[PDB]
This record gives structure tokens, C-alpha cells and sequence, in this order.
């Protein structure tokens, strides 16, 4: 799953 985290996607 694509989670947002400071000005970014990254896969959790």
C-alpha cells in the first residue's frame, strides 16, 4: 500500500 509521508509516496 502507497502511503503519503513528507512531499513523498512510500510503499507500507
Amino acid at each position: 500500500s502507497w502511503t503519503w509521508e513528507n512531499g513523498k509516496w512510500t510503499w507500507k
